[PDB]
């Protein structure tokens, strides 16, 4: 038996093929471009998704033809929030409006101020969510709005091509701002407020349950031996968490990507939009998750490196592998504002405590310390929303810095598990969801954590100094916020 995962990301489509024991067999990539016609716009032709997916599938089938033909289930993963508008004949009315589009800032401000949206979704309405984009379309592209017969998120448009059905999973649809996240059902009240009805939404399923069969023309185009089940799938965050084993309550991963993400799986729906944490359904039934977002994590270090004319890897190499006690320099990483926990668009980044003796390495250190402190601010927000994080697992580019991991562990006083090498991301979670739907296995027995490479324990000697420095970082925000 074989299982295929398709991750439709913003930069490309990843195809991952695994066997019954969840060992990778092969993988292929199809490139994607992003169109930015106007300031704040971010679009993609849904046809490009299919050409990219076709590129990676046949490239995979041509390298593993016998193994590809033994595929019994397919799992999907996608970039969240994207708005794909289809007419009565499933034609694409306009390019998909992606998660990093901000042209709807006015409409999202209007929806966020309507108390129904946080009460029913449990989340802030940001302009990158699906709901504000559809008010945008109704006001600026009204001819396209009148012809809307379905609104699909990207991975679900791919499923429409694969299966011919209109279906979405709970975790991706909680990102539309149309879902009653706690009830795992569409909200008619929220749909009416943006000018749509439930018949223009796809049908909802759990990410791990069976949600369509592969169309026969496609089953023969790649020579599929059996009835191929397509899983519900997940949004990329929830997909990634399924790949990582982050599905039981209190289990968390921190992603040191361009933006920081603190992902915690929950046993119940636990919203806290007042502290700007996200609460979404997970890909597994009767399961939720929280998401703390740090708007500048690795990009804060990229920013500093462009200033001082080095690369992150050289700055990390210059600082070293041994954790140092914080100095007088403090870095607030709010180069783009901050999301969790203040939802503050006006605040900005800052170095404080500058001394003549602070060299380039000392400021590098304060950048890593400061992002670590933002993560600790995120963990505190999650704890105020009923979650206790016991063990934390680290991924993303920044997790390649031993200094950064020791800093984050000492700032949180939790050990951080660093995985063995492999792809345990969105495409692997998608493959796992395909394995779960095809076999009907208990999804919690499939989505296991990876083997741990190294475990970074908190530096007991520096725990107190990190508290002292954390409090400095924390006191800087209300002082600077008073000036905005």
């Amino acid at each position: 038996h074989m299982y295929l995962g398709l991750d439709l990301g913003t930069s490309g489509v990843k195809a991952l093929l695994i066997d019954e024991a969840q060992n990778p067999v092969g993988a292929a990539h199809g490139e994607l471009d992003v169109s930015r016609p106007h300031p704040g716009w971010s679009e993609q032709d849904p046809a490009q998704w299919i050409k990219a997916c076709r590129t990676a599938i046949e490239a995979l089938r041509a390298a593993h033809p016998k193994e590809f033909s033994a595929i019994t289930g397919i799992g999907l993963s996608g970039q969240m929030h994207g708005a794909t508008l289809l007419d009565a004949e499933d034609r694409v009315l306009r390019p998909c409006i992606l998660w990093n589009d901000t042209r709807s800032y006015r409409e999202a401000a209007e929806l966020d101020a309507d108390p129904a949206f946080r009460a029913i979704t449990g989340n802030i309405v940001f302009p990158g969510f699906t709901a504000p984009k559809l008010v945008w379309v109704a006001r600026n592209e009204a001819d396209i709005f009148a012809r809307i017969r379905k609104v699909l998120l990207p991975k679900d448009y791919l499923r429409l091509w694969l299966t011919g059905e209109y279906i979405s999973d709970m975790s991706d649809s909680a990102g539309t701002s149309w879902l009653d996240t706690g009830a795992r059902r569409w909200s008619a009240e929220l749909l009416a407020k943006t000018g749509l009805g439930e018949g223009q939404m796809p049908q909802l399923v759990e990410g791990s349950e069976a949600a369509g069969c592969l169309r026969a023309e496609l089953a023969a185009e790649w020579s599929l031996t059996a009835s191929v089940i397509v899983a519900g799938g997940a949004g990329d965050n929830a997909a990634s968490a399924c790949g990582m084993g982050t599905v039981k309550p209190g289990h968390a991963f921190v992603s040191l990507g361009t933006s920081g993400v603190l992902f915690a799986a929950n046993g119940a729906y636990q919203p806290k939009p007042e502290s700007a944490v996200h609460a979404f359904c997970h890909a597994l039934p009767r399961t939720w998750h929280q998401m703390g977002v740090i708007l500048s994590a690795a990009s804060a270090l990229e920013w500093y490196s462009k200033i001082v004319g080095a690369t992150p890897q050289s700055l990390d190499r210059e600082l070293g592998e041994t954790l140092k006690a914080p100095g007088s320099v403090t870095f607030l990483p709010y180069l783009s504002g901050e999301r969790t926990p203040y939802n503050d668009a006006k605040i900005r980044g800052s170095f404080c405590g500058l001394e003549h003796e602070a060299d380039r390495s000392a400021l590098t250190q304060a950048v890593l310390e400061g992002v670590a402190f933002a993560i600790r601010d995120n963990l505190l927000a999650l704890q105020s929303a009923g979650t206790e994080i016991t063990s934390l697992t680290a991924v993303g580019g920044g997790s390649r810095s031993t200094y950064w991991l020791k800093a984050i562990a000492t700032a949180l006083n939790v050990p951080i598990a660093l995985p063995e090498e492999g792809d345990f991301g969105a495409a692997f979670g998608a493959a796992r969801l395909g394995l779960i739907a095809a076999t009907g296995a208990d999804p919690f027995t499939i989505c296991t954590p990876p083997q741990t490479a190294r475990t970074i324990e908190p530096e007991q000697a520096l725990l107190s100094a990190y508290d002292e420095a954390y409090q400095r970082y924390h006191a800087l925000y209300p002082a600077l916020h008073a000036l905005d």
